[PDB]
């Protein structure tokens, strides 16, 4: 059998021709195509003014600015994300602050996140993790009680919804990724969806140096910016996955069905292998994550991935908790700070999920499962 | 006759191939081809380590901190450069200190360089203004006997020499660009050459948020990096262009010995338009930059583009002074303070030279300059 990655891309051919388009048109970087792709993103998000970048990473540092995050402020997290998620904050001056995870849908806890307030915080960056969003109702609620900004890390959730509604044309700044891995990719970018046109404005200028240009020779600078524009390659990549975001949605729904399906009452399942929500409204199913009880096996988390690549499956871990980096113990966190993220970022397993998967390629993937557990297993 | 840009790419149909395949992989950003690509930047460098990021100018920000560039540090540059050149230093927290131009070479002053360093001065990042090395003996004999670090803007420079060696094989630390304008294009790209091993995993955490992966769940972020990653896409670009690299640089000087051809003698040159120097050796040609005599012009500059727009021929300006911007007003620079980089930095205009202009387009741009400076000539 072939090995089997956890994810892969699905790039048809006529987004393949319009990228040899592009480039033998000499326009290779940010131009006509990334125009209309913020418009297409634009209209997806119902209107609202998007902006893209080279990454879903400045997309956040570049939302907290908008929401003049810097020195003094706090910033609210979860540590159960891409460390990208709280180092844009100490990009900004700010100071990160984490608040716990729910271990049933393994998002940052709202209670959490309201008890973490304080009087210096100034936004709010919640992670719809494996594309999940929490509840949007009761995060708003939050943020208009305090006053609070909200950038919302939609980096994996590029076709979710929340009681019917698209994340993207809710709520405050919503920052997407489109890395090569996402449900929908540029292969590398990003976007930043905003409320009004100062806002989107203001955007462009962080996308690039503080750079205004006018006429044939005028130019200032007003704004400390970085180097996040898009390339029209990237931009046409995109234009081109857009018409099949439903169609890989609701294939990744129909794996994620055939997961449960296929776990159900065999020997991982018995163990305590811990599966995610089952649930197919909202998610986009971004990815599949499931937690390994490891008191119950006689190997370590390396080893249960070691024999999942012997057996020609590969994994992922997403995430380790942020807080127990090196960089983060400086800063003054330990163990014990919030143990839903830490046991959770010691036994979480990246299981395949792409939309070029079978039926067959999930059944195989529970079948390895299945036979390290029962091999393994206490 | 058909509209002639001031610049436009030479990518050929085995690169375009190439990144067909790379898109039909499904390995669609960092991997093998940017492996390669380093490895083939590393050989073109006397095998000094090489690293490539998604721009030019991450690899400046990232050899300022390399070389431990931050608050209450200087670093010494030109205002005659695109705004990363100082934005950079400010992202560190260190003091950005301008020195003035040489008006021949249009590239920073060494004496007036020399004459900015104090006990807080640190690092320096020289300029190679449309490809042209400064006096590399002289730059680095200031260096040593300072005790300074360079991180060299070689951005225009990849393929110029000095006295026959390649920049990037000399030198401190080193960074190039890849933008879509550049002599050679990985779309949007840059480089960083360092000394030693240990300054390259510095420059790798830096690149990718600090993190390091070690076997199957190790994960660890010891430094607060960035987003900053090449894709496999771009490097296949870098990869298919730099096989043309000597073909392209001996384009661009035999075009460049063109202009000094049919410039000598005619109306433009008489009323005073200043032209660049006449060297063949060291610089790479990346750009054909002119200086209008604005005292003895009826119109602006944005006219004579304009002018120049009406005839067919797009120009550009490469630079207006960086000091006068708004946001370096805000620190306190002025009017008066460098004024061979002001005068440059309005007068200036960029004329068309790439690899796929004919002498004839050369002797049309000469004709449109001649024919305006005829008419608005007092």
């Amino acid at each position: 059998a072939p090995f089997l990655p956890f994810t892969r891309p699905e790039i048809d051919e006529e987004t393949i021709q319009g990228v040899v388009e592009v480039l033998r048109s000499g326009w290779i970087t940010t131009g006509p195509q990334c125009q209309k792709f913020e418009a297409a993103l634009s209209e997806y998000c119902g209107g609202r003014p998007v902006r893209v970048f080279n990454s879903g990473t400045c997309t956040l540092e570049i939302g907290l600015r908008i929401a003049g995050v810097g020195p003094g402020d706090e910033v609210i997290t979860t540590p159960a994300s891409w460390v990208s998620t709280s180092n844009v904050i100490i990009e900004t001056g700010a100071t990160p602050v984490f608040a716990d995870i729910d271990p049933v849908t393994r998002n940052i806890d709202l209670d959490k996140l309201e008890q973490a307030i304080t009087p210096r915080t100034k936004a709010i960056i919640p992670v719809f993790l494996s594309g999940l969003p929490v509840d949007m109702d009761r995060l708003y609620a939050i943020a208009r009680a305090h006053k609070l900004r909200v950038i919302e890390d939609a980096a994996q959730a590029f076709g979710s919804t929340w009681h019917g509604k698209r994340i993207g044309a809710i709520g405050d700044l919503v920052s997407f990724s489109f890395h090569a891995n996402k449900n929908l990719t540029t292969i590398e970018g990003g976007a930043l969806v905003l409320n009004n046109e100062d806002e989107a404005v203001l955007a462009q200028k962080y996308r690039l140096q503080g750079i205004t240009r006018t006429g044939f020779d005028g130019m200032d600078c007003d704004v400390l910016g970085g180097k996040y524009n898009l390339t029209d390659v990237a931009a046409r990549v995109g234009l081109g996955q857009l018409p099949h975001l439903e169609r890989f949605t609701a294939q990744r729904r129909a794996l994620a069905r055939a997961y449960f399906a296929a776990f159900d009452g065999g020997a991982a399942a018995k163990l305590g292998v811990g599966l995610p929500v089952a649930e197919f409204e909202n998610g986009n199913w971004h990815m599949f994550l499931v937690t390994l009880p490891l008191e119950r096996l006689t190997i370590t988390r390396a080893e249960f991935m070691a024999q999942m690549k012997e057996r020609g499956i590969g994994t992922g871990i997403h995430y380790p908790a942020i807080h127990l980096f090196t960089l983060y113990r400086a800063r003054g966190f330990k163990e014990g700070m919030f143990p839903h993220a830490e046991r959770y970022g010691a036994s979480t397993v990246t299981l395949p999920l792409f939309t070029q998967m079978t039926e067959g390629d999930v059944r195989r993937v529970v079948d390895a499962v299945n036979q390290i557990c029962e091999q393994y297993g206490k």
